[PDB]
DNA sequence: GAGACGGGCAACC
DNA sequence: ATAACGGTTGCCCGTCTC
């Protein structure tokens, strides 16, 4: 039985063990089954081949999954293909993982008071949850987390406590300083908890230096409720009296090993340190514990650890010298290791004293399980007002019965659960922005409530479709469901007044916003400009109170790009040519470590005022800027999505777009007509642009339109043809979420199995359809929200759905969903989408000039100059790229795709003119644009801004002169000269004055 | 060595 | 071309310049 790190080449026959990261099967043209496994016995890892002889053996071979060990036997072969050795096997047997097994007697068990998770920054590599299950299967009462500076795996840590029957001790590692040395806080009950919120806040924001940290007296300050330990080697004691120590009430002391990074003489002075710090807890009556100072699970774990610490260069300063054996040891392995000071000793000290610390831990709740909902006086009675006033005002006095209903359903839902406060914040957000300027874009799911509409929160009326009056408000609902969107609706005038009639309602029900028992916790979504987004942020402040939110924390961990990117360095770096599954497995144990903090991209969490942040989550500056504006969560938003509620101020370019088309053309887009036939034409041709779709590499005239310009939506549209409003947002729907329509809503339409306005395309029908089958309303609710967000569905979901005859079909559909939008979204995307079409028919170079503006990032401005042609050349090099396109060439051919068009169309662009081009914006000049400075590459904002400064304040009398002032760099200066913008001046003056 | 700038990446809606 | 979810904010770090 061969160690994977001894197979070095082809080899006729070999015997190997291993767990199985990944497993696939295949299908040969033969009939033959294909099995491709990778294995690691984590001294190396291996590709597996092999191919089945019979049926029998290739459905086994099916049943092969990742998580099994296995042994194997067979060939060693270079694979050509694969460029790797790689085993074809004979022969396969799943074994027992037969794990490192704890041998200490049930009821004698060890306790782990000090332990490291992947939220260690870059420190730690196995998840919480796992050490969890490790010390429930060992037998150990309990086991603590303690984490450098932060709390971050508390909320995992619970779930896994709760999953797994396991005590858990929050706990914290922390900086302190004398008024800088690491100490143990274990919280024993909740005023424990939160002095940990605090001191975990107060070290990141009050006392953060280089590092979070905390004065001793603060601590102190803090203590109730928190087991004081001294701990490390970068503990205060063990770098040395007794005064010293009586502060602490456990004294910890490490395996002999542990401090091996030797400061000392030998094993022996260690082993007689450790015995200084034994006489000393024995004599002052302070039990000292055997503690591991865990940062993985097992043994072999430490090179993922060795890899991520790596990556950092000597700015770290522990690698300059080996890394200590940290894993999670044993209770038995631990008395081998404390063996030396006796048998009466070493079970003191490793069991009873670490098992009688944990005794002194109460059973804490590190989060919590109810909403907590804001007050503001007036609220809930104003959101009354404000709805009903404004229904009459648009639907007359009495209201029609429709409106009646949905207006009381709606506001003893909203208020009983406690929404209004922030519907009313939500409006006068919006409101403030629309003074200052800026019109806000709808968003989420608050689009499935009457009452938003009528308080201005959200452009999405979902009553049924209906015309309404302008001026004498009559009325006529439709609910023979036959009519989809009442933006549908053919124009007609009121029969009554003789006025034009408008039409409205997109029929979407209450109950995706909030349930049907109002147990569900939305947010409100709101799309400012991204210009504006942080003074809508800032607005939260006065409203509220600086106390009162937050800006939501992410935490920035390492994914796979990362990963790779770290094992391949720390390969080179070594002279390790590894084998791909070996570079795989080193990879895979690197990801969900901590790297880095962030900002939520709009969440602010609102505190009610009779609780305080710290009942919920520690507070910080996001990347430790203490000059941020904005304080953030500890936690993410996830952690407490269910205790407080979320505003989601988003920024998005729809809303900029539409502004600038706006502050252009002087048009009022809410007049924009939802059914112009030139303009529903270009989702479905090129005719209404005027260009052939061979001019245009393209044959719908979608491109730049928000969503619907995408290659894989041009193509959805190519066979979908919608020309209706409702048909735009049944795409819009199954153009958004993996396996929506590939390999589900399509393949359910090229069989007939359903038509097109049948297939799954909002969350809304699932839910409306079930209840129409005869489902419990809340039951499809809930099965509803399952398969939005791709959890499928439960043997009890099927049950109820067969027992109402939904086809087998429908149920399959709902399995595949990964992701799904609510209607409400749909409606609102794509109203902004059709305003924003109407100019590009109506208003070509409008349309460009703010799709350049607002959107692009990324040009080749010679090509676009040059034109038609040269732009058509650049897109096809990078057409045939493929998919192996960068990022950052999908960035640009999505804007030479729109820069063609507009050149086909008759337009164009001219060369930078030192007089005529802004900062920023693309600005028209006849048929053309001008480009900004902006867009040369390397002149970013900064420098646009002031040459457009200098030269408003004194032309420019020579390139030097436009070099000092415009504080042009020399390469941005030869990148003007070399197009012909500075022909017109002297290289310098031959005077200058004052 | 301080600071724009852009690429690459992660989190999130 | 293939297959294909779209669009947003924010943080780190290597590069290029003065
Ligand atoms: N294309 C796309 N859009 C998304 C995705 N997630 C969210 N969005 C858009 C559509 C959603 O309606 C809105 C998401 O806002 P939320 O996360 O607040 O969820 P939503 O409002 O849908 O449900 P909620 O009632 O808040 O639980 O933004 C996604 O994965 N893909
Ligand atoms: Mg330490
Ligand atoms: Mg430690
Ligand atoms: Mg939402
Ligand atoms: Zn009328």
């Amino acid at each position: 039985v061969r160690r994977l790190e001894t197979i070095v080449e082809e080899e006729r026959r070999v015997v190997v063990q291993g767990y199985v990261f990944d497993a696939e099967v295949s299908e040969l043209k033969s009939g033959r089954t294909l099995l491709t496994m990778k294995i690691t016995d984590y001294t190396n890892s291996i590709l597996v081949k092999m191919f089945s002889r019979d049926k029998e053996d290739a459905e086994l071979m099916s049943g092969v999954k990742k998580g099994m060990w296995v042994k194997v036997r067979g060939s060693v072969q270079n694979d050509t293909f694969v460029r790797d050795l790689v085993i074809i096997a004979n022969d396969l047997n799943e074994i027992a993982a037969n794990e490192r097994q704890d041998t200490a007697p049930e009821g004698e068990k060890r306790v782990e008071l000090h332990l490291h998770t992947p939220m260690s920054q870059m420190d730690a590599v196995t998840s919480v949850t796992k050490l969890i299950e490790q010390a429930k299967k060992w037998g150990h009462p309990a086991i603590a987390v303690t984490d450098h500076a932060v709390v971050q795996s508390f909320p995992e840590a619970y779930s896994a406590a709760k999953k797994h029957g396991m005590k858990v001790i929050y706990g914290l590692e922390a900086n302190i300083v004398d008024d800088p040395f690491h100490v143990t806080l274990l919280a024993q009950n909740e005023t424990g908890l939160k002095n940990l919120f605090k001191l975990v806040s107060l070290s990141h924001i009050q006392y953060f230096h280089r590092v979070p940290r905390i004065p001793r007296s603060v601590l102190v300050k803090h203590r109730d409720g928190l087991l004081v330990g001294s701990g490390c080697d970068k503990g205060e004691l063990f770098d040395n009296v007794e005064d010293i120590a009586r502060f602490y009430d456990f004294l910890e002391v490490h395996p002999p090993d542990v401090y091996k990074p030797l400061y000392v003489k030998d094993e022996e002075m260690i082993k007689n340190i450790i015995r200084s710090i034994v006489a000393l807890g024995e004599k002052l009556d302070i039990p000292v514990v055997a503690t591991g100072n865990v940062h993985y699970l097992n043994p072999e774990d430490k090179i993922y650890r060795k890899i991520l610490i790596h990556s950092q260069g000597g700015a770290n300063p522990l690698n300059r010298h080996e890394l200590p054996d940290v894993y999670f040891r044993t209770t038995n392995e631990m008395l081998d290791c404390f063996s030396f000071l006796g048998p009466e000793k070493a079970k003191e000290i490793v069991v009873d004293n670490t098992q009688k610390i944990a005794s002194l831990i109460g059973d804490v709740k590190p989060i919590k399980d109810e909403l907590y909902t804001p007050r503001i006086e007036g609220a809930d009675e104003e959101i009354r007002e404000m709805s009903y006033r404004r229904a009459k005002e648009i639907y007359g006095d009495p209201l029609p019965k429709l409106v009646e209903e949905r207006l009381e359903k709606e506001l003893k839902s909203i208020i009983g659960h406690g929404f209004a406060v922030i519907y009313l914040i939500s409006h006068k957000l919006v409101k403030k922005s629309l003074d200052d300027g800026y019109l806000v874009g709808s968003r989420g799911s608050v689009g499935s409530s009457f009452v938003a509409t009528m308080t201005e929160i959200t452009e999405v009326n979902p009553l049924p479709p209906h015309y309404v009056c302008p001026n004498c408000k009559h009325s006529e609902f439709f609910n023979d469901g036959s009519v989809g969107s009442g933006f549908d609706l053919p124009d007609k005038n009121c029969p009554r007044c003789g006025t034009k009639y408008k039409k409205d309602g997109h029929d979407i029900p209450f109950e995706t916003f909030l349930g049907f028992k109002g147990d569900k916790v939305p947010d409100i979504d709101l799309n400012f400009s991204g210009e504006y987004q942080p003074r809508a942020h800032n607005y939260t402040k006065v409203l509220f109170g600086e106390d009162n939110v937050y800006r939501a924390g992410t935490i920035g961990t390492v994914a796979d790009k990362t990963a790779y990117g770290f094992v391949k360095a720390y390969a080179s770096d070594h002279n390790l040519e590894l084998r791909g599954a070996e570079i795989d497995r080193l990879a895979a144990g690197c990801t969900g470590v901590k790297r880095t903090t962030g900002q939520h991209p709009g969440g602010i969490i609102v505190v009610p005022d009779y609780m305080e942040i710290y009942d919920f989550t520690p507070i910080q500056y996001p990347a430790d800027d203490t000059s941020s504006e904005w304080r953030t969560t500890h936690f993410d938003f996830h952690s407490i999505h269910d205790n407080l509620l979320k505003l989601d101020i988003l920024g998005h370019d729809d809303p900029t777009v539409i502004r600038m088309l706006q502050d252009l053309s002087g048009i009022d887009p809410k007049t924009i007509p939802t059914d112009d036939p030139d303009v529903m034409g270009i989702f479905s041709s090129t005719e209404p642009l005027g260009v052939t779709p061979e001019q245009i590499m393209c044959n719908v005239g979608t491109i730049g339109i928000p969503e619907f310009g995408t290659r894989f939506v041009r193509q959805m549209l190519e066979e979908t043809r919608p020309k209706t409003f409702s048909e735009l947002v049944q795409i819009s729907g199954l153009s958004h979420g993996t396996d929506v329509w590939l390999g589900n809503a399509q393949e359910l339409i090229q069989n007939g199995t359903c038509t097109l306005s049948e297939v799954i395309g909002c969350r809304d029908d699932i839910m409306v359809y079930l209840i129409y089958r005869g489902l419990e309303p809340s039951l499809a609710f809930k099965i509803m929200e399952s398969v939005r967000k791709g959890k499928g569905l439960t043997p009890e979901f099927e049950a109820e759905m067969r027992k109402h005859d939904v086809p087998e079909w429908y149920i399959d559909s709902c399995k595949k969903i990964k992701y799904m939008f609510p209607k409400a979204h749909a409606a609102a995307y794509v109203l902004m989408a059709v305003r924003i079409a109407y100019f590009k028919v109506h208003h070509p170079l409008l349309y460009y000039a703010s799709y350049f503006t607002v959107r692009a990032e990324d040009f080749d401005l010679d090509a676009m100059i040059k034109g038609s042609a040269a732009i058509r050349k650049r897109i096809e090099e990078i057409n045939a790229k493929g998919i192996q396109a960068t990022a950052k060439e999908k960035s640009l051919l999505t804007v030479l795709e729109v820069a063609l068009e507009m050149c086909e169309r008759g337009f164009s662009f001219k060369n930078i003119d030192l007089y005529r081009s802004q900062a920023t914006e693309f600005v028209i000049d006849g048929n053309s644009l001008i480009p900004p400075f902006n867009a040369i590459p390397g002149l970013g904002t900064n420098v646009a801004q002031a040459i457009v400064r200098a030269r408003e304040e004194g032309e420019f009398l020579s390139k030097e002169d436009l070099q000092q002032r415009g504080k042009l760099s020399k390469t941005l200066l030869e990148y003007l000269e070399s197009r012909g913008c500075l022909d017109s001046l002297p290289d310098h003056n031959q005077l200058s004055l004052f």
